[PDB]
């Protein structure tokens, strides 16, 4: 009857595959900026590059604790609503469906439900009966682990944030607290972890005819009621993945090149040890996590809570459904992944220290010495070009005896730094022999160079304490 209308008419819906689901964020063009500034202790360069950032993915995730809307099978309009991941549902009435689940230890028969009117409640039922089964039948007998999905990135912008994962991030981003003002002035860096845990995944295995969708009722072809034509058609809900998943912002105000190292050590089992690197990253960094799956809820705190959070929920058992964490959606007419394509500009702010330093000078031979000690001080002009200006030790190329000693202070600007040390010889046609001599030195904390014994035998040391 009207369903046989139905079955060619979705089938006739000609709508644009991959392009009606593209959404693009706020755009900028390439600018060079480049500066150098000296803080106290450090000479800081920073550097902005406008980056890109692209993503084409199928699952959405959820982050409504409360779904409403978000349960298996429901239809949901094709829409500006979809996009932004704050779907609106058609609901009038159902036909019956059949789905599945993918819980170890199920004869595969009873991996089967059929749900009779498909909404919130009634699926949720069925699979809640399903499960209240299966924790007595397998869950306490068995140890079954959850799978374990980790995402991260670096954060520059909410919009860079909200491409990577999704549109409707904003406001647990906000809950985060991220400060992407000291990470575009260079103090701090920050990077976000997604973290989901999936205890099951209720699925709807293939539709053979469009129509079987639906039962015949009212409004079959007159489903034109409110907006669903080839230009704003309907879509399903394929899968929902159920779970726990934390949202975790790690904020460090450290420079250092090894902070997604250290970030990763700690996501990881991996326990630092004092006097480290990492150490002092892990030290300096502070924790913000939101964790789903009777509410939402925001955690803070330093760096030793995220173990915790990472394990609690690893075992799937009863004292808890789980929460729905992602879902997956497939258009009507086929078996077509509804792929969501997103993109968007972002300001990429890379930060490089260079560490104070001092060169160290210990003068204890039997001779004249000289010292060439040369340098360049690097600094960046308003256009971001950069500019070497030569410095030399103002003691360079008098006579010095025994027992000399200076320490000279190397800002983290410096470069070039070249060393070349001679005695005199008192030797007839060999009035000078060079004792050291070094271009390009690296800039390293402390730097010693000592010299001693005799014109004829000069001997040199280079310690370089780097800590």
């Amino acid at each position: 009857m009207a369903n046989k209308a139905v079955n060619d008419f979705i089938l006739a819906m000609n709508y644009d595959k991959k392009k009606l689901l593209t959404h693009q964020g706020e755009s900028i063009e390439n600018r060079f900026i480049k500066e150098g500034n000296q803080l106290p202790d450090e000479f800081v360069v920073i550097e902005r590059k406008k980056r890109s950032l692209s993503t084409n993915t199928s699952d959405i995730s959820v982050t409504a604790t409360n779904d409403s809307r978000l349960y298996p099978g429901a239809l949901l309009v094709v829409d500006e609503t979809l996009l932004e991941n704050n779907p609106t549902l058609l609901a009038v009435d159902r036909a019956p469906m059949t789905y599945s689940i993918d819980l170890p230890g199920l004869a595969s028969s009873d991996s089967f439900l059929q749900v009779e009117d498909p909404s919130n409640s009634s699926v949720r039922g069925a699979v809640n009966d399903l499960l209240a089964k299966w924790h007595q039948d397998y869950g306490q007998v068995n140890n079954v682990p959850a799978r374990m999905q980790y995402e991260k990135i670096t954060a520059h912008s909410m919009e860079q944030l909200k491409v990577k994962f999704g549109s409707d991030f904003e406001k647990t981003g906000n809950s985060l607290d991220i400060d992407f003002n000291s990470v575009h002035s260079g103090e701090k860096q920050i990077q976000i972890v997604n973290f989901k845990q999936i205890y099951y995944t209720v699925s709807v295995d293939a539709v053979k005819n469009p129509g079987d969708v639906f039962q015949d009722t009212v409004t079959v072809e007159d489903l034109k009621q409110r907006g669903i034509s080839a230009e704003r058609p309907l879509v399903y809900i394929s899968s929902v993945a159920y779970g726990r998943q934390v949202y975790l912002k790690l904020e460090t105000t450290s420079k250092s090149d090894e902070v997604e190292a250290a970030f990763e050590a700690l996501i990881k089992g991996v326990k630092v040890a004092p006097q480290t690197e990492w150490k002092q990253i892990l030290d300096n960094t502070e924790v913000k996590a939101v964790i789903l799956g009777s509410g939402a809820r925001v955690v803070t705190g330093k760096v030793d809570m995220v173990e915790d959070l990472i394990q609690e929920g690893s075992r799937f058992t009863a004292d808890h459904p789980g929460l729905p964490i992602s879902y997956t959606t497939s258009f009507l007419r086929d078996n077509v992944v509804a792929t969501f394509q997103n993109s968007t500009d972002y300001v990429e702010t890379k930060v490089t220290a260079y560490r104070n330093g001092d060169l160290l000078l210990d003068h204890s031979g039997a001779y004249v010495a000289q010292y060439y000690i040369t340098w360049d001080e690097l600094s960046y002009n308003h256009q971001g070009k950069e500019v070497l200006t030569p410095k030399a030790w103002d003691r360079n190329g008098q006579d010095l005896t025994a027992h000399f000693t200076t320490s000279i202070p190397l800002k983290g600007n410096v470069r070039n730094l070249s060393v070349k040390i001679r005695e005199a010889t008192g030797l007839a046609w060999e009035w000078w022999r060079t004792v050291y001599e070094k271009t390009d030195l690296p800039l390293v904390r402390k730097r010693t160079i000592s010299i001693w014994g005799t014109t004829l035998y000069p001997q040199v040391e280079d310690k370089v304490e780097n800590d």
